[PDB]
């Protein structure tokens, strides 16, 4: 991805977009009961903690576009992946407006708490004013589609979340690039059934984990993986994607019966954004918050890994490449050992910056003991080995519990963390609960005990 130009929005007929500047994150009642070093991300140019220009830092993710056309290895990757998706008999018909707005089997209703995007954010009109969960009314939406059309600018917001000390100082805040409600609706109508098929089929056929339930999915992954695992991290995946990867994605869509609306992908590839009082044009780079972001990043990841394998290992049998992606995150396997370092080398030529799995210093062999997916390790249950625990290290949970965005959601927030933590074992879980209960706020929470969560887990399969 590369920003073509940036200029005052007024110069191109757009209003100034008001974006938050004060974090809603504040120390929680557990701030001093648990250790952590993360703080709220810099949200404004004048944040005192900044040690470098903010604007420059947030847009530096756009490292450029390394490739223009779809080469022969990519075309082969496209054919193999598309052929694989064909086996799912994905319903290629457009999804009706109602289901696209309020959901259906395999697709949850539009989130009413997220931005409505342009021009609604500028007209002070909320989603709640347009959608009605109880009525499933499409009349108001339909008039808006007719009035403002599609392919509207994407509104950019700095994401309010916790970040490392370094990322705070370097102004490395992440951005929310929200599509207009009109575009979310149009894209969900165009690809609604594709989204549903993926959500209902997490695994090695879709090559996607989007919509998965880790508590149940983890026991299914090993049987899907090959004999040899391999993985690696991407540096700024979304923003590094070159236009050619979007074209390759369109080829897949065409081959599986959606050639009908590949135009929507152009809207993702060549897009314009509004940030504060500026407007800018980007070539390449996947927008962080459009409907289908994680699904398309996942599809593209399937194309990337297949491409690098073909380019690096001629004669590779893609029918034995078993991988599952969640955006840029991936867990992959092959009957034979492969060199991630070589794949990373080949990756640079395609505009991808690949590094050792989980921040490792060197490319090491990935095993069932050290592999992670969605930050979770895999650990067989002690009593029933066939049941696999998704294990997120307590470090992440501790970092998260030390802050709150709304005192009213304290119990939901803490319970959510408990659902993640108990997998670390009864001893650790109890220590976690004891610390929570070392302060008044924690003592007033209704939290599940270990045996309750274990029983509930067994009863969920
Ligand atoms: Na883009």
């Amino acid at each position: 991805g590369e920003i073509q130009w940036m200029r005052p929005s007024k110069e191109v007929g757009y209003p100034i977009i008001n974006a938050p500047s004060k974090t809603k994150l504040e120390p929680s009642a557990f701030h001093y009961v648990f250790e952590g070093v993360k703080e709220p991300a810099v949200l404004t140019k004048n944040d005192p903690r900044l040690k470098t220009d903010f604007e420059e830092a947030i847009f530096s993710k756009y490292v450029g576009n390394k490739i223009t056309e779809v080469d022969e290895y990519m075309k082969e990757a496209v054919d193999h992946y598309a052929g694989q998706l064909m086996s799912l008999d994905i319903n290629t018909e457009q999804m009706c407006l109602e289901d696209a707005m309020y959901g259906t089997d395999g697709l949850e209703a539009l989130d009413l708490s997220t931005s409505a995007g342009y021009p609604y954010v500028a007209m002070g009109k909320k989603k709640r004013d347009i959608l009605n969960k109880q009525t499933r009314d499409t009349k108001e939406m339909q008039k808006l589609l007719d009035t403002y059309g599609i392919n509207l600018p994407l509104v950019t917001y700095v994401k309010d979340e916790l970040r490392s000390k370094t990322k705070v100082e370097q102004g490395k805040s992440r951005l929310i690039e929200a599509s207009s409600l009109n575009d979310s609706v149009a894209m969900r109508m165009a690809f609604g059934n594709l989204y549903a098929a993926f959500h209902k089929n997490p695994g090695v056929i879709t090559g996607s984990a989007v919509g998965c339930d880790p508590d149940l999915f983890w026991s299914k992954i090993p049987v899907l993986m090959e004999e040899k695992l391999f993985a690696f991290d991407y540096t700024g995946y979304d923003a590094s994607l070159s236009p050619a990867w979007f074209e390759a994605l369109k080829m897949v869509l065409e081959k599986i019966g959606f050639g009908d609306r590949v135009d929507y992908i152009d809207y993702l590839n060549h897009s314009h954004h509004l940030y504060k009082n500026k407007t800018y044009c980007v070539k390449g780079g996947m927008p962080s918050a459009i409907s289908g972001t994680s699904i398309f990043n996942s599809m593209i990841n399937n194309l990337i890994i297949r491409t690098l394998l073909l380019k690096t290992y001629k004669g590779i049998d893609l029918d034995h490449l078993k991988m599952i992606a969640y955006g840029d995150d991936v867990i992959a396997s092959y009957p034979h050992e492969v060199d991630a370092s070589l794949l990373a080398q080949s990756g640079k030529d395609y505009g991808l910056t690949m590094t050792p799995a989980d921040k490792s210093a060197t490319f090491e062999t990935v095993t069932w003991e050290n592999v992670t997916f969605l930050k979770r390790f895999f650990r067989a249950d002690e009593k029933y080995p066939f049941l696999i625990h998704p294990v997120m290290p307590m470090k992440e949970i501790h970092e998260s519990i030390r802050w709150t965005k709304d005192p009213r959601n304290t119990q939901d927030h803490v319970r959510s963390l408990c659902l993640l933590a108990w997998h670390n074992g009864e001893e650790e879980y109890n220590k976690f609960l004891a610390k929570i209960r070392s302060v008044p706020i924690g003592r007033a929470l209704d939290l599940p005990e270990y045996s309750t969560l274990y029983d509930r887990w067994l009863d969920s399969f």
